Parts: C-alpha cells; structure tokens; sequence
C-alpha cells in the first residue's frame, strides 16, 4: 500500500491514539475502496506507538466473515492503519433507521453472525469486553461484522456488563456471553439502549435482586429464554458461545420455517 493511493476525505471520529479519517483506497486492480484511516499523534511514547501498531499486526490475521477487515498499514511516518469502512455504519443506528422494514428473521441472522465471530474468539480464549451494537458494523443488509473500536481497550459499559465485571472488573468468555445477550436484546429492540430507564449506579442492585431486561416485543420466546440463560448470575451456568451457535441456528431455522 502506497500513500499516493490513499485519499483522506473527512474525520470519522477520534480514536485513542489520534483522529480516524474516512478515505478512499485505490488498490492494485484500480478499484476504489472505502477505508477508515487511523492515525497516531507524532509525540507519543514508543510504547504507545507499539500499542497503536499492534492492532495492524494482530488484525492482519483475522479473516472471519463476521469480523471487521484490516485493509493495510503504512508504517512510514505518518503511520496509518487502514481498516475497511462500512458506509452503512453501526448496527445500532442502522436498526434505528430501518425499524419499519426489518424482519425478525434478519434480526436473528445478525445475532447468529456475531455469535459465530465470538465462538471463534472463544476458541482462542480471547475476550471482547465491549460487546454492543455500537461495535458492530453493517457490511450489507445480509452481513454484519464485529469490531472493537470503542475508546476503552488481544484481550465502562455498565448496562452491558456481567455482575462479576461490575463488582470485580472480572472479564472472561462467560462475561462476554452475558454482554452478547445484552447485544441481542439491542438487536431485537431495534437499537434501544439496555436499561435506558436506569442510571449506571442502579444497575447492579437490579441484577442482584433478580431483575432482568424484559423481552423485546419482536423477540421470539425461545430466543428470550436463551438470552436469560446468558444472564445467569453464575458464569458457569451460561452457555459457551460454541454451543450458543447451535442454539441460535435452531432459532434461525424455526424462524425461517414459519416465514
Ligand atoms: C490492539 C488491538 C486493537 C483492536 C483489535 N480488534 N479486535 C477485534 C475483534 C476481533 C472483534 C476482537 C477488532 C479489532 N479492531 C477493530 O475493530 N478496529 C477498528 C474498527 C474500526 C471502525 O471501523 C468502521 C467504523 C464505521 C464504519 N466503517 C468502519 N476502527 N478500528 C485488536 C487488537
């Protein structure tokens, strides 16, 4: 990837290390590719430069259909990490914009796609820590991709977190399972924020006493049941993502049959 082939267009957001720009990359074939170009302040420590660059070193290895894609890296100053840009943007806002036209089958599809990504992470004992619809991008109506690009960060959102994460800052694959079911609640609620009726400080109290997020109107009952299993207080009683894939695939086929 040569710098002359990357054209920057507008600020996408601020990341931890520097601004992130929307851009266009023209590849060796000559096609134009929408990219998110991540930058790093020049005055950062060697450690922070290493951390910044480590994203590209890691992500080069990820090629899952439901994980975001690293396009490339320009190592020379100014050092740029070039991620694929998904013009549809975040799933939460996508759902908000499209509530009147989306079918439940499609909501279950997205849940299963993310579950498959997470089962892959579980297979290598990696944890996400920030599973939420803001970290999922829509590649197309038929395809979502999981990212990890929130300003906290290879491995707080209180209203998404397991009780052990809230109480002890403990984060395991089992706590990701809890967070993933919250993400599913967001999907099935067309982007509503979980516990929007509470302040962060009230959340643990509610969980300790046995209260949970109510079933979204459109959520199939069997899917709500799975959600509630992911919200078992005891991390040992939550399913593994690997087995959840099987459970979700069953819900998808039940939903596809009735459609
Ligand atoms: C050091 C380090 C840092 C991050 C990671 N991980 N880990 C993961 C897992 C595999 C999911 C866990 C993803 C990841 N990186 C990213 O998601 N990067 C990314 C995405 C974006 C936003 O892109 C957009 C936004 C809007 C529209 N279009 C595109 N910015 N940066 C790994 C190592």
């Amino acid at each position: 990837i040569a710098r002359e082939d990357v054209v920057l267009n507008r600020i996408l957001g601020e990341g931890f290390f520097g601004e992130v720009y929307e851009g266009v990359y023209t590849n060796h074939k000559g096609e134009k590719i929408n990219v998110a170009v991540k930058t790093c302040k020049k005055d950062c420590t060697l450690d922070n430069k290493e951390k910044f660059m480590s994203e590209a070193v890691i992500m080069k290895n990820l090629d899952h259909p439901h994980i975001v894609k690293l396009i490339g890296i320009i190592e020379e100053e100014p050092t740029w990490i070039i991620m694929e840009l998904y013009p549809y943007g975040e799933l939460g806002h996508y759902l908000e914009r499209n509530k009147n036209s989306l079918k439940v089958l499609t909501l279950v599809l997205y849940s299963l796609q993310i579950c498959k990504a997470m089962a892959y992470l579980e297979s290598i004992n990696c944890v996400h820590r920030d599973i939420a619809v803001r970290n999922i991008l829509v590649a197309s109506p038929e395809c979502v991709k999981l990212g990890d690009f929130g300003l906290s960060r290879d491995e707080l959102p209180i209203k998404w977190m397991s009780p052990e994460s809230i109480n002890f800052r403990r984060f395991t694959t089992a706590s990701d399972v809890w967070m993933f079911a919250v993400c599913m609640w967001e999907i099935l609620s067309f982007g509503k924020q979980p516990f929007f009726w509470l302040e962060n400080k009230d959340v643990i109290g509610v969980l300790e006493k046995g209260d949970r997020l109510p079933k979204p109107d459109l959520c199939p009952p069997v899917l709500y049941t799975l959600m509630t299993r992911c919200w078992d207080y005891d991390p040992s009683d939550r399913p593994r993502f690997t087995e959840l894939v099987c459970s979700l695939s069953d819900v998808y086929q039940m939903e596809k049959d009735i459609a």
